[PDB]
């Protein structure tokens, strides 16, 4: 019970990288435009040719776990339209040169920031059949274009641009915040002496964690109720709580750290933010129509809130080095 503070909480350092720079966001802000000018663009049938980055399609798409072989809700689909250049998926590097009729299985990770949280760099089999293939030329951008197509928004290219920059570097900077939160969490992770971190404590986060992402697909209708409930297995549980297994270990370094600075500091629990996150969590169990038992419950609220409070303390209390970007 009692935390080995290897590195003092009071010299205590996080150091993150910026994300980007001007030249980056305008680029970004130039491949957004090129996206709103190709919902008005010109399309025609690609022959004698692959597919190549620019291209638009539509494919059978069936993407499956690796490890279980079991099927990705959201994505199974016969007549699936996808542009290769708003690629969610990833799933363009690995198609290139297919033709109308031609098929492949080709194996590839899941993207990292994927929305649906329980699918994050998990190892995929994705099959793809291409039905047709599309090329296109897009509108040139000026003010004319502005005027025409998105009036009432920018009264300029040089507007909507300066817009889209804006709301570019608007994301870097609440991206580097939550970049933050992790660096401050693997901080006090890293400044402990704990060479072994309780075992069932780390089956038990992973256990939550899973359960937690398994919600929020059916809250978010990513899939059916009965589809997401069919990936509820002890096999890809097991594979969940592996794949994550040193993550899972600094949590719960971090959950423990966390109870001991709780009384370090003094801090103290307001019962009307334990009531608004247990109601939260309670709606949820509701939707879902899932029983729970109440005081396991509120040990889980107890620890998330405290957490929450904990992060922001370090967040206005740790010595913060921020790097710049390089190319």
């Amino acid at each position: 019970p009692p935390v080995v503070w290897r590195t003092p909480l009071e010299e205590l350092e996080v150091t993150i990288r910026d994300t980007g720079d001007f030249s980056t966001d305008a680029a970004a802000a130039d491949d957004l435009i090129r996206q709103y000018r190709k919902q008005h663009g010109f399309s025609r049938v690609v022959a004698g040719r692959g597919l190549q980055l620019g291209d638009t399609l539509v494919i059978d798409l069936e993407i499956t776990s690796k490890a279980t072989g079991q099927a990705l809700p959201g994505l199974t689909h016969k007549r699936f339209s996808f542009d290769t250049e708003a690629d969610v998926l990833g799933i363009t590097s690995g198609m290139l040169g297919m033709k109308a009729g031609e098929s492949r299985t080709f194996n590839m990770s899941m993207p990292e920031d994927y929305d649906v949280e329980f699918w994050q760099s998990m190892p995929v089999k994705v099959a793809a059949k291409v039905h047709e293939i599309f090329e296109w030329t897009l509108p040139e951008f000026n003010d004319e274009y502005v005027a025409k197509q998105h009036e009432g928004k920018w009264g300029s290219a040089k507007e909507m641009r300066e817009a889209l920059i804006a709301s570019t570097a608007m994301q870097r900077v609440t991206e580097l915040d939550k970049a933050l939160e992790d660096a401050v969490v693997k901080a006090v992770a890293d400044a402990l002496d704990m060479p072994e971190v309780p075992p069932r404590m780390v089956e038990q986060l992973g256990e939550r964690q899973f359960q937690a992402q398994l919600l929020q697909m059916i809250e978010d209708r990513i899939g059916s109720r009965e589809d997401v409930e069919k990936l509820a297995t002890e096999e890809m549980a097991a594979e969940f709580i592996r794949e994550r297994k040193k993550d899972l270990e600094d949590q719960v370094k971090f959950n423990l750290a966390v109870d001991d600075i709780w009384v370090r500091k003094g801090l103290v629990l307001e019962d009307e933010a334990v009531e608004a996150e247990f109601s939260l969590r309670a709606r949820q169990m509701e939707a879902v129509g899932q029983p729970f038992d109440r005081e396991d419950m509120l040990d889980d609220v107890r620890e998330t809130v405290k957490s929450v409070t904990v992060i922001e303390w370090l967040k206005d209390n740790v010595k913060r080095h921020v790097l710049p970007y390089t190319a």
